């Protein structure tokens, strides 16, 4: 295919993130060489989920994103069967052992307002906490409970805007923006 | 022997846990290739003991389980001879430098209620703290003092239920359950 | 060139610091083999900046010094575009996610009093926090807010005086002092 | 020489401790192959000093023991010239950046009472904090200020008694005891 977006994704993100995103897309019938915008988004979503899990105390989070579908659901079942929390219909991204709730992390190129609306209406488990990040430095969380402290969330916002700058410097941002 | 339980234990637990469990069983005249249920249980008990020791503050715990019998008793003697705590008749699993007591960690396929009864009656040192975990997500500790915080114990419960699911998915749980 | 200062810098600082200082000087048209005093100063400034970033809590600081000019400004733009802080005219050394301000770290062979005066007058962004260290063990910070706790700053002062002793023992301090 | 004490020291302590003790003894005209009791004591003293430095918060301690005489005094001079603390006449073992004092750590086979007396009378700098450990599990510190918390000191006491047991099991304790 020879996409410019593909070579930028491989130099922007670390090899473990790229490998997990490639495996995730292929598992769902998506090709990272063609759907290069989806390739960038899944890497971005993966890195955001991992910085998020690094922001709290040790042992605080259980990472669901980044596993295969079967093993991700297996850990969800164990979390539900040991904490009594209701089983979510869709795969979440983390579990907060402190607040005892699942977290769905979103990363959007639109307003954080409209994307949360889509995710809140998509998921039926109203117990699942939602936390949205934008590429412009905005965020929005369920009940205005942002889970982490200010500095951990600020790192994610800074990293997101750096990716945007790197994309625009290569004339790839406009195609990435009008693709969500 | 060629046991399905053997190959699952080697892929479920990390190689250091398997090696320590193999050495522990052989030291007591048990063969991991035949007593494959005991092989799974000792690996599970070993991993639970190590996650437990990782749950507290640094330097808080002294790990007794996972050593050879002679060296495990040597550290117990040093702990007793330096803290004044009475020497337990049976080998415990950890020592809590914070609460100044030995901890016996149990992992059961039955009710956490009955297993503690067996361990409390087995040990005569009533000073030794007892902490039981089940594969269903229940726990029970001496004086209702669970030592660690909620999230460290929840990780162990989640991990235990994941092992149960992995066993049942391979049709090995029923033999493991009716073997304790 | 065969400078004694060059061989001391390579044995005093760790190879990653030397490599970053060499790249920084060459990027600005300076040669570490000739401008050996500048070579020592940039290594010292780099090490001080990194010990500083290690002094606070995790995630607290964003390191700007030690990057290439383009990437350093790219992260600054993301920090400004996500926190609303005004863009500084000159490249700072760190960003404090806790106090929400940029930090300019200085290391001087003169009085900490006069060097801050030069840096305060050089920078127009009065929001940028200034923190000066001397080779004699003195420090001076904006609004007397020294950011870190006492022990993290004391380590830097101790390290600075050790470098001075190592220089004087090799008869290189006097040339280094009367060069700033 | 072929000493039993020599081979036990090499299997009891980690190779970095043995190497530092060997270098320390040779620097003072002592041979680890002959003065095997001194070899064991210097390894024990070195390990105790390092567990001690690991007991406090990060950045809290500056390790003086384990360096060459010239570099150990160079760091002492920098600590004194930056904190204003008086220069000790004899090399201490650590510096407490929290309490702003040097620490002399002793390890004795006699009563902690008599050994402190020798060290307090040896050193003239009454500012230098003294902390003694015994192989029986006793300790004694200046002004009853034990610096670290209870659990960090208990680890050192446990480790000391384990070394004693390992020595006595090899019939080397009695020669080690009546050698101090
Ligand atoms: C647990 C293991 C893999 C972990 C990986 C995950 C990502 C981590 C990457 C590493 C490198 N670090 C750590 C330091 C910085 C860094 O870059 N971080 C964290 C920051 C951003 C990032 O990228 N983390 C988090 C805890 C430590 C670790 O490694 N993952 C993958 C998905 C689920 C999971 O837990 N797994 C998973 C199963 C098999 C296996 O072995
Ligand atoms: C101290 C050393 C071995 C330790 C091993 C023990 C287990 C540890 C495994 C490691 C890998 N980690 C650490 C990060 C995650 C991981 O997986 N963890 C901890 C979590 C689950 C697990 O498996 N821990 C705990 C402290 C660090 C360490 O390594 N053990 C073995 C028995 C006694 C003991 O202290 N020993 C022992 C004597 C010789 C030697 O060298
Ligand atoms: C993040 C990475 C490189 C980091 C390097 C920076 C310096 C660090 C050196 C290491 C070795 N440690 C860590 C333990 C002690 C030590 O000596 N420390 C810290 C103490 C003094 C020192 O020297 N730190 C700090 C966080 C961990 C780390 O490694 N840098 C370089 C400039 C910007 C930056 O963040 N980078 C940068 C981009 C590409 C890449 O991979
Ligand atoms: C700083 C460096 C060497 C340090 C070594 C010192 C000992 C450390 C040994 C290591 C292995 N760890 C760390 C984890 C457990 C372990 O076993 N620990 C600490 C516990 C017991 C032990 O043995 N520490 C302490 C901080 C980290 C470290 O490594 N030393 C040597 C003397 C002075 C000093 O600071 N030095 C010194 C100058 C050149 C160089 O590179
Ligand atoms: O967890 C998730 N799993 C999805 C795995 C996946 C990978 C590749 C293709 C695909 C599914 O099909 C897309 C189905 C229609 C959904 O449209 C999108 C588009 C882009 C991102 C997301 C969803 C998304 N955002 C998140 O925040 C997530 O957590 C999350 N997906
Ligand atoms: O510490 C322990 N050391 C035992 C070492 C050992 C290994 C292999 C065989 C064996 C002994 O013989 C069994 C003797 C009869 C005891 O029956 C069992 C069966 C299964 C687990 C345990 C005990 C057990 N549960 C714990 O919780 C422990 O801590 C613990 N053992
Ligand atoms: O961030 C910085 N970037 C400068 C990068 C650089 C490297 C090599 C040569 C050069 C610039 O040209 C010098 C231009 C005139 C400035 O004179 C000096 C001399 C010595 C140190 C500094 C400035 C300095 N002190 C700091 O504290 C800094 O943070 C800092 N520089
Ligand atoms: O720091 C120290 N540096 C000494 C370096 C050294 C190594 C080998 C031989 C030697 C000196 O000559 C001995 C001179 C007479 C002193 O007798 C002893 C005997 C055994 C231990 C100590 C002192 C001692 N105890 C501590 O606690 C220390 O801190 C400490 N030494
Ligand atoms: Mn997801
Ligand atoms: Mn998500
Ligand atoms: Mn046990
Ligand atoms: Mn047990
Ligand atoms: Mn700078
Ligand atoms: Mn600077
Ligand atoms: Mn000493
Ligand atoms: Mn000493």
């Amino acid at each position: 295919r020879g996409s410019h977006m593909e070579d930028f994704v491989r130099q922007c993100f670390n090899p473990m993130i790229v490998e997990l995103a490639e495996k995730a897309m292929k598992e769902y019938g998506e090709d990272p060489k063609i759907e290069t915008n989806k390739f960038a988004a899944t890497c971005t979503h993966l890195e955001v989920c991992f910085m998020y899990s690094d922001g709290g105390s040790k042992h605080r989070f259980e990472i669901i994103e980044g596993r295969d579908r079967i093993m991700a659901w297996t850990v969800v079942n164990s979390i539900c069967n040991t904490t009594g929390v209701e089983k979510p219909k869709f795969l979440p991204d983390l579990y907060d052992y402190k607040e005892n709730r699942f977290i769905e992390i979103g990363v959007t190129r639109r307003e954080v307002h409209i994307y949360y609306l889509e995710k809140a209406n998509k998921i039926k488990s109203e117990k699942t906490h939602i936390h949205i990040f934008s590429f412009t430095g905005e965020e929005m969380a369920t009940k205005a409970d942002y889970t982490l402290d200010e500095e951990s969330r600020a790192r994610i916002k800074t990293r997101l805007f750096t990716i945007r700058q790197e994309m625009a410097s290569r004339s790839l941002w406009d195609s990435f923006r009008q693709s969500e």
